[PDB]
């Protein structure tokens, strides 16, 4: 057996991550000021008098300062009362804002909001063109929308070509703000980055800015850094002890690029036993992704396939020596995780993820098959296997492993695939899928997505890739919608996976692969989240 050779570029990151030492006195303090600096910021929420304009402000400044997890309570209060006073009187920028910090946190407000700013035809008045705080609103506003809001359908178009025109003249930071909004929009951004970003580069450079929550804004980022380099030293200790990088030499060696997807998902001081879990999933299922992608021959992976089915510890001796590797890892990372959740008496509910990584792996088998077959199926075969492969159902049931208040109901819901869940999925297929098809077809992988739509509908690539764009934006639409009160669970378990969707888009920005290839995409915002920390 001639193996395929090593392709993958080593761990950029060495062991610079692998011990951390917390400094107590710095946390201690910095711990002891917030809790001060979070009763200022509570009692600016809660003053009375306050303008539309002003409290949408200050709510939209402590969200993306990235303190508002602090006072989800006060914010919602707040915001449930905007929303059925109804006020509909005020000009772009404040009605453009109000839209989305609604919409965001569920309530279905009418966008009828914006008819005062279109004309007979539906299309927004030029005349606004040189408003850019008004602009700049809609710009961010024109992301949330669902399927029934097409009175939005020009906003994208209309204030980008106008924040476009604007920005080389406009005074800083607002023109570094308008610029980064036209790469990266805030509904689909990671919070994190978003936050690290907007702390640094734009409410510190801003004249108007409150200092109460800059400062606020910087230790409580600092010291949730410290936390989260604490974890991920915990991870690089358990990956180190595993060995793969050289007992599965030809596996990707990337717990680091791993961390910062389950960051992603949430970074908030209470989901650090979730975060942990997940990221030891995401590790592993890429080693298996590794194991069928560039190592095993189709016999192996019939086996490794069936010895996953079965669940088994005796199953290993039907494996290869290196499979048997993985194998066992697999098991006892799920006793382990079991274990963890004993005390909590939630043990029970692994069995959840535990079904759908087999999912995964069935799906992983019929992949191979197809490539060594040389099949091109139809688009919706493609997708009956291909949208598993993604790991995203696996990766959100994985989510949910650590977060306390996740029940039995929530799994079972999940379980059913919800139409929030397969937006997520279907963006993450058709993202990777336009970003990876040169390549996969380079390695004559002729089942690849977007070969199998140019097969099926009998169009070009670039045809094929306008569909599947658009696939991708109506699946926002889905999100943005299952968003809306009443939920059919708590909104703590749908935000894991609206943040799997901006992962997604935040690793393909620019449509080039960033799992893969962390040099381009990844490797800054590492840097910016677990390495340098905001100066003060
Ligand atoms: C499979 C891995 C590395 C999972 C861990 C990181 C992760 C969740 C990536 C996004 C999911 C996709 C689209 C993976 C594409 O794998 P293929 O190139 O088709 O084998
Ligand atoms: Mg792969
Ligand atoms: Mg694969
Ligand atoms: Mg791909």
């Amino acid at each position: 057996i001639v193996r395929p050779v090593a392709d993958f570029s080593p761990s950029l990151w060495g062991d610079q991550f692998l011990s951390f030492s917390i400094k107590n006195q710095v946390a201690e303090k910095y711990a002891k000021e917030i809790e001060a600096l979070k009763e200022q910021t509570r009692n600016m929420l809660l003053a009375t008098g306050m303008k539309l304009a002003d409290t949408l402000n200050l709510i939209d400044t402590i969200e993306r300062l990235g303190i508002s997890y602090h006072f989800e309570k006060e914010i919602d209060d707040i915001l449930d009362q905007i929303y059925n006073q109804n006020s509909n009187c005020n000009d772009l920028c404040t009605s453009a804002l109000q839209f989305r910090l609604l919409r965001q946190h569920g309530f279905n407000i009418s966008p009828e909001i914006f008819s005062k700013f279109q004309d007979e035809n539906g299309k927004f008045k030029e005349s606004l063109a040189s408003d850019v705080l008004g602009l700049l609103n809609l710009y961010e506003a024109s992301h949330v929308r669902t399927h029934a809001d097409d009175i939005l359908e020009d906003a994208l178009a209309f204030s980008t070509i106008h924040l476009e025109s604007a920005a080389p003249h406009l005074k800083s930071p607002l023109r570094e703000q308008v610029t980064h909004a036209l790469e990266q929009c805030l509904h689909k951004g990671v919070p994190r980055v978003e936050t690290r970003f907007f702390i640094s580069s734009i409410y510190d450079k801003e004249q108007s800015k409150n200092n109460v929550l800059l400062r606020f804004a910087k230790l409580d980022f600092n010291l949730l850094q410290m936390l989260h380099k604490q974890e991920l030293a915990q991870v690089s200790r358990w990956w180190k002890d595993l060995d793969f990088v050289t007992t599965l030499p030809y596996a990707r060696d990337r717990v680091v690029e791993c961390y910062f997807w389950a960051l992603g998902v949430y970074f908030e001081p209470q989901y650090s036993q979730a975060r942990v879990m997940l990221v030891k999933t995401i590790s592993m299922i890429s080693i298996v992704d590794d194991t069928f992608d560039a190592y095993g021959t189709v016999k192996e992976l019939e086996a490794y396939t069936d010895a996953i089915q079965r669940w088994d510890i005796n199953e290993i001796d039907r494996l290869p020596d290196y499979m048997k590797i993985s194998y066992k890892a697999i098991l006892d990372l799920y006793k382990d995780y079991e274990k963890e959740l004993s005390s909590a008496g939630r043990s029970h509910i692994v069995c959840h993820a535990i079904e759908r990584m087999k999912e995964v792996v069935r799906n992983y088998n019929v992949e191979s098959t197809w490539f060594i077959e040389g099949y091109t199926p139809p688009v919706s075969e493609y997708l009956s296997n291909a949208l598993a492969t993604t790991t995203y159902y696996y990766l959100a049931t994985t989510s949910y492993l650590g977060m306390k208040s996740a029940t039995e109901q929530d799994f079972e819901w999940l379980s059913k695939n919800p139409k929030i869940l397969e937006a997520s999925v279907i963006i993450c297929r058709v993202i990777d899928d336009t970003a990876t098809y040169e390549v996969e077809k380079s390695r004559g992988q002729i089942a690849t997505g977007i070969e199998c739509c140019m097969r099926d509908y009998g169009i070009s690539t670039k045809e094929a890739m306008a569909k599947f764009q658009n696939m991708a934006e109506t699946a926002w639409k889905d999100i943005n919608e299952g968003l809306l009160r009443p939920t059919p669970v708590s909104t703590e378990f749908l935000t894991p996976i609206l943040n799997l969707a901006r992962i997604v888009e935040v690793t393909y920005i620019h449509n080039l692969d960033g799992y893969t290839h962390p040099e381009k995409v990844l490797k800054p915002h590492i840097i910016n989240l677990l390495v340098d920390s905001i100066k003060i």
